[PDB]
C-alpha cells in the first residue's frame, strides 16, 4: 500500500525538481498551465493503468465492480497532484490572470493604466511591472492564489467524500461478510506469490533438464543443484490448462463448499 | 493508544509545513479561513471514520453504545486540530478582521481614516498599512487574536469536561462492573490478532495445497516448509459460518457462564 | 529493466557534463541545434540497437512482432534524451530565435532597432545585447523557452500514448494467455543464463585437455580441479547442431505438450 | 573490455594535464596544432597496435579478416582522443583563426582594423587585443569553436556507424552461427589463460631441476615444494612443436567435429 | 617492468624539486641549459646501464643482439627526462633566446631598442625588461616555447616509431617463435630466483657449519636450525664449474631437445 | 646499502638544520665559505673511515684493491654534501663574490660605485645595498649562482663516470666470475653474522659458569636457561687461533675446491 | 651507546631552555661568557667522569690506558656542548664586543662616535644603539659571528681527527687482534649483568632467611617464592674474596687459555 505513498513523495520531489517558468504572454498561458499540470497528471494515470494485472486479466477475458476497482487504484497518482499542484499555486495565477477584470479590483486609488493593458496584466506573474503597477499586481496575485488553493482543499474533500461513499457503498452492496472479505484478500495475495515462486523453480529446472540433453552435463551453484535434486520435471501442462486458469473470477460457490479463485476452480 | 497521538503530532507538523497565506480581501477572508480550517478537519474525521472496524461490523449487520464509541474514537482527530489551529492565532484574526466596528476602539486618537475603510480594515493580517495605520492596527490584531485563544482554551475545557461525563456516565449506566470490562477488552483484541495470524497462515497454506495440485510441487521457504508439515487443511467453512461470526455482540450470557464474542457464541 | 534508467541517469549527466555553447550567428545556430540535439540520439540509437542479440538472432536467420520488440527496446534512450533536452530549454531557444518575426510583439513600446536586424536577433542567447535590447530580448526568450517545453511535455505524452496502446495490442492479438506468457519470459532468462554459464565451463575443462596433451599436466586451482574431476568432455557438437540451436522461434505447439524455445525443440 | 574505457579516462587526464599553449603566430598555429593533436593519437595507435598479439601471430605467420580485427581494437583509443580534444574547443581555434576572411564577418560595424592585420587576426587566442578588438574578436572565437565542435559531433556519429555496419557485416558474412562464436571467444580465452599458467609452472619445475642438479639441494616455499611434488618434468617439446603452435588458425573442421584452435589441430 | 615507471615519476619530482635559475646573460645560457638538462640524463643512462646485468655478463665473456638490447632497456630513463624537460618549457627558452634575430618579429610596432641589445634580448626569462620590452618579449617567449614543444612531440614520435620497428624487426629476424619466446623469458626469470635462493642457503649453511668447527656449536633460530636439518653441505663447486655457468649464451640445440641457458647446457 | 641514503637524508636536513650566515667582508667570505663547506666533509670523510671494518683488517695485519674499496665505501657522504653544498648555492656566491672584476659586467649602464668598491661588492649577499647596487648586484648574483650550479652539475657527471669506470674496471680485471662474487658477497655476510651471533651466546654462557662458580647458583631468564642447556662450554680458544683469524684475506684455492675468508682456512 | 646522543638532545633542549641575557657592560661580558659556556661543560665533565666504573675500579686499586678510556668516555658531553654554544652565536659575541679595534672597520664611512665609545662598543648585542650606530654595529655584529662559527667548526675538525688518531692508535699498539677484542668486551657485558642480577637475586634470599629467623615465617609473592624454592643459601663470601674480585685487570693469559676479567681469573 505504501507503494503509493512513495510515489506520491516521488511526484512532489519532480515538481520541485524538472522546472516552472510562467510564460507571461496574452494567450500562451492558458494552454501552458493546462498542459504542464495535466500532461503529468496523464502519464501517471497511464502508469497507473499499466501496473494493475486487472486490466490485463479483464483484457484476457475478452463488470461495474472492475473499473471501479481498477480505476480507483490508477487514480490516486494523478490527483494527488493535481491537488500538490493547486495549493503550491504559481500554476492557478499564471494562466488565469488575462482574464482578471480591470475594472473590478481596488488598490491605491488609481483606475488602470489604460484600457490597452490585457497584455500588461497578464506580465505580472513574471514580476516585470513598474512601481506603481508593482504595488498594484499584489492584489490580483493574491486574489488568484486564493482562487487556486480553494480549488485545491475543495477537490480534497471531494475525493475525501468520494472514497467514503465508496467504501459505505461496496461493503453494503456485497454478497459476502467483510472478514470473509479479509479472508480473500489475504489468499489472493499468497496464492499469487507461491504460484509466482513455484513458476519460475519449474522453469528454471526444465531449462536445466534440456541444456544437459544439449552438452551432456549442466553446470550449478549448490542451491540449484538442491533445485534439481529436490523436484523433478518432465514437461508444462498444456495450453487449455494456462487458458482456464487466466481470467476474472466472481465470487462461486460450489455445493457448501466457497471457491476463492480460478485455480481454485481447478479442483 | 498512542496512534491518535502520532497523528497529532503529524497534524501539527502539515499545519506547519503546507502553506497559509491570508488573503487580505473583502469578503474571500470569510471563506478561506471556513475552508482551510475545517476542510482539513472533515478530512481528518473520514479518516478516523474509515479506520475504525465497528463502523464495518453496523453496516454488515444492516445502538447508541456503538454510535458513541465510534464518533469518540474519530473525532480525537479533529478536536486537537481545531485547537491548534485556533490557540495559533492568524487564522482566525484572518476571518473576522473586516466585521470589526471601526468605531468602538481606542488607540492614539484619530476617528478612523474615513467611512470608505472597510477594504482597508480587512487589508491589515496582510501587513500592508500606512505609518498611521501600522501604529492603529495593531489593536485591532490583539483583540482579534485575543478572541481566538479565548475560543481555543474554552473548546479544550469543554472537550475535557465531555469526555469526563462520558466516562463517568459510561461506567454508571452498564450491565457489568469494571474489572471485568478490562478483561472483556484485553480478549477482544487477543482473539482479534490471534484471528488474523491463523487465517493468514491457514490462507496460504490452502494456496499451497492448490498450486501444487497444478504443478506437482511447490517451492517453499523453510519457514512455509514447517507450516505445512505441521498444520494440514482440506478446505474452509461454509458462507453461513463466516456470517455469523461477523455482527455486533452485545453482552448475552449463556446459563451461568458469560459470552464475550461472537465467535465465543459459536461455542 | 534498471539498465536503462541508469544509462538514462548518464544519459542526463553527460548532458549536464560535455559542453554547450550557442553560436549566435545568423545561420549556424540551425545546423548546430540540430547537430547537438540529434547526434547523440542516434549514438544512443545505435547503442540499443547493438546491444539487443535479437537483431543478431535476426540477422543469423537471414517479422513485425520482431521490430516491434527491437525498436521498443532501443528507442527507451534517445526518447529520454531528446526530452530532456526540450524540457532543458537553452537548445531550442538558441536553434529558432533567428526566425521570430520582428513585428510580431509586444515589449517597452518601441518598433525594433531596425530592418537590418537579423543578425542582431539571432545574437540574443549569448546575452550579448545592448540595455534597450536587453528589456527587449526577454519576450522573445521566454516566447522560445515556452515552445520548447510544450513540445517536451507533448512528446511525453504521446509516447505515454503509444506505449499504453503497444501493450493493450500485443495482449489482445497474441494466441496465449499473460500468465503463461510471464512463464515463458522466465523460462527464456534461465535457459539463456544456465546456458551461458555451462558453455563456459564446458570449454574450460576442453581447453584443460588440450593444454594437458601438450605438457603433459595442467596446473589449475581448487575450483578447477572440482571442474575437471566432475564433468569430464570429449569433443563438442557438430556445427549443424548449432545452427539449429540459433534462430528466432515462434510459439510452436508439440501434440499436447507446447516448446518455448528452439533448444527446447532439440528434444 | 573494460581496459580501452581506463585508457580513454587516462586519455582525458592526461590532455587536462600535460600542457597546452596556443602560440599566437602568423604561421605556427597550423603546425602546432597538428601537431599538438596528432602526435598523442599516433602514439596511442601504435601502443594499441603493440599490445594486440593478433599482430606478432600475424608476422610470425609470414587476411581481410585480420586486419579489421587489429585495427579496429587499436583505433579505438586515437579516436576517443580526437574527439574529446574537437570537442574541447581551444585547439581547432588555434590552428585555423587565421585563415578567416576579415570581409565576411558582421559586429558592431566597423570595417577591419586595416589590410594589414593578418598577424593581428591569429593573436586573438591569446587573448591580447585591444578593446575594439576585444569586442570583435568574440566573434571569430564563437565561430571557430562551432566548427570545432561540429566536426567532432560528425565524427562521433561516422564512428558510431562505422561500428555498427561492421558488426552486421561481420555477422552475415561468416560461416558459423554466432551462438557458436561466443563459446568460441570463451575457449579462446580459457585455453589462452591456461597454457600461460601451466607453462611457467613447468618452466618454474625444471628451472629447480637445473639448479638442484648443480648445487645438490634446491630451495623453495612450501608452494613450489607441492609444484615439484606434484608435476614432475624431464625435458620440453621440440622445437618443431612449438613451430606447429603458433600461427593464424581460421576455422578448419574435422570430419563432424570442429577444431577451435592450432593447438586443438595438435589432437 | 614498473620499475622504470617508477623511476620516470621520481625523475620527474626531481625535475620539479632540485631548482632552476636562469642566468639571463650573454654567452652562459647555452652552457648552463646543455648541462642542467643532459647531465641528469647522462646519469640516469649511467645508472641504467649499470643495473643491467647483461653488461656484466658480457664482459665476464670478454653481439648486435646484446647492445640492442642493453642499450633500450638504458635508454628509456633519459629519454622520459628530455621529453619532460622540452615540453616544460623554460628551459629551452633559457638557452636559445639570444640567438634570436631581432629584426625579424612583429608587435606593437616599433623597430627594436636599438643595435646594441643582445644582451637585452637574452635578459628576457628574468622577467627584467621595461614595459615597452615588456609587451615586447611575450612574442620571443612564445615563440620558443613553441619550439621546445614541437621538439619535444617529435621527439616522442620517433622514440614511437623507433620502438615498434624494434619489435617488428626482432619477431621477424628471429629463428625461434614468439610464444616460445615467451617461454624462454618465464624460464630465465625463474631460474634466476631460485639460483638466488639456493645460493643464499647454500652459503649460509656452509658457514654455520665453518663457525661450528671453531666454537664448538653454533647459535641459530628456529629458521636456520630446519635449514640445516634438512639440506647438508660439504663443499662448493670448483672453479671451472663457476666459469662455466657465466657468460652469454645464445640459443643452442641439443639433438631434438632445446637449451634455454647455460646452466642448463651443464646438463 | 640504505643506510648511506638515510645518511645522505640526515646530511640535508642538517644542512638545512644548523645554521648559515655569509659574513660580508673583504677577505673573510674566502675563509668561512672554505671552512663551512670543507669541515663537515672531512668529519663525513672519517665518519666513512670508521665504521669500515676492513680498515681495522688492514691495520691488524700491520693492497690496491683494498684502498679502492675502503675510500670508495667512505667518500659517497662527502660528496653526496658537496653536490648538496654547491647546486644550493648561497655558499659559492658568499665566497668567491670579492673577486669579481667590477670592469666586465653589463646592467643598467653606469661604470661602478668607484674605484674604492671592493668592500661593496662583497657586502652583496648580506643584501644590504643601495637602490642603483640593488638593481646592480642581482647580475653578479646570478652569475655567482651560475658558476656554483654548474661546477655541481659537472661534480656529479665525474662521479658518476668515476663509478662507471670503477665497476667496468673490477670486473675486467679479477680472477673469477662475477656469479661466484655475489656469492663470495653472500657468504661473507651470512659467515659476519652468524659468528657475531655465536660469540655474543658462548660469551653469555661463560660469564654465567662464572658467577655461579661464586655465587654457587645464578639467576637467568627462560631464555638464558635454555642457553645454557643446550650449549655447554669449558674454555675458550687460544690466542694464536683469534690470530689466525684476523688479518686480511685474498682469495686462495685449495687444490680443487675453494676457500673464502680465513676462518673457511682454519679448515 | 646512545646514552650520550640521548644526553647531547637534552644538553641541547636545556641550552634552549633556561635563559640567556648578554649583560652589556664594559668588563663584565668577558666574565659572564666565559662562565655561562663553561661552568655547564665543567658540570656535564664531572657527571661524566662520574658514571664511569672504571674510575671507581681504578681509585679502589690504589695507567695511560686507563686515562685514555675514561676521559674519552667523560668528555663527548662538554665537548658536544661547547660545540653547540660556538655555533649558536650570541654567546661569543656578547662576551668579546669590547675588545673591537674600533678605528680598524669599514661601514657608511664616517669615523666612530668618539674616542669615548668602548662602553657604547659593549652595548651592542643588547641591540640599544642609535640609528647611524644602528646601521654601524651590524658590521661587528657579523664579524664576531664570523669568528665564533669558525672556531666551533675548527674544534669539531680537531675532534674528529683525534678520535680517529684514538682509534688508529689503539688497534695499532695492543697485543691482541680486534675480533677477540669484541669478544672481549662482549664477556665483560655479559658478566657485569649478570654479576649484578645474581647479586640482587642472592642477597634477596638471604634477607628473606634472616626475616624468617625472626618472625617464624616470611610473606612472599610466587616469585620470590620460586626463588627461594630453587635457590638456598646459608651465607656470603669472605671479605677477601671481594677485595680479589675487584681491581683493574690487564689482559693476563695462563697457559695456553687466556682470562678475561679478575673473577675469570678467580677459576
Amino acid at each position: 500500500n505504501g507503494l503509493v505513498a512513495l510515489g506520491t513523495v516521488g511526484s512532489q520531489e519532480l515538481f520541485s525538481v524538472v522546472a516552472f517558468h510562467c510564460p507571461c504572454s496574452p494567450a500562451r498561458n492558458y494552454l501552458y498551465g493546462l498542459a504542464a499540470i495535466g500532461v503529468p497528471a496523464l502519464v501517471l494515470f497511464i502508469i497507473g493503468i499499466i501496473l494493475n494485472n486487472h486490466t490485463w486479466n479483464l483484457v484476457a477475458e475478452c463488470t461495474f465492480l472492475l473499473l471501479s476497482s481498477i480505476l480507483g487504484r490508477a487514480a490516486v497518482a494523478p490527483v494527488t497532484w493535481s491537488v500538490i499542484s493547486l495549493l503550491r499555486g504559481e500554476a492557478y495565477v499564471c494562466a488565469l490572470s488575462e482574464f482578471v477584470d480591470p475594472s473590478s479590483l481596488t488598490a491605491r486609488e488609481e483606475h488602470f493604466p489604460s484600457a490597452h493593458a490585457t497584455e500588461i496584466l497578464a506580465r505580472f506573474p513574471c514580476k516585470e511591472n513598474p512601481d506603481n503597477l508593482s504595488d498594484f499586481r499584489e492584489e490580483v496575485s493574491r486574489r488568484l492564489r486564493y482562487e487556486s488553493q480553494l480549488f485545491g482543499w475543495l477537490l480534497i474533500g471531494v475525493v475525501a467524500i468520494l472514497v467514503f461513499l465508496t467504501k459505505c457503498l461496496k461493503h453494503y452492496c456485497s454478497p459476502l461478510s467483510y472478514r470473509q472479505e479479509a479472508y480473500w484478500a489475504q489468499y489472493r495475495a499468497n496464492e499469487d506469490q507461491l504460484f509466482q515462486r513455484t513458476a519460475e523453480v519449474h522453469s528454471r529446472v526444465l531449462a536445466a533438464n534440456n541444456v544437459r540433453r544439449f552438452f551432456g552435463f549442466v553446470a550449478l551453484n549448490k542451491d540449484d543443484e538442491e533445485l534439481i535434486a529436490n523436484f523433478p520435471v518432465e514437461g508444462t501442462q498444456p495450453r487449455p490448462q494456462w487458458n482456464a486458469i487466466t481470467g476474472v473470477y466472481l465470487y462461486r460457490e460450489n455445493q457448501g463448499l466457497p471457491l476463492y479463485s480460478r485455480l481454485h476452480k481447478w479442483a
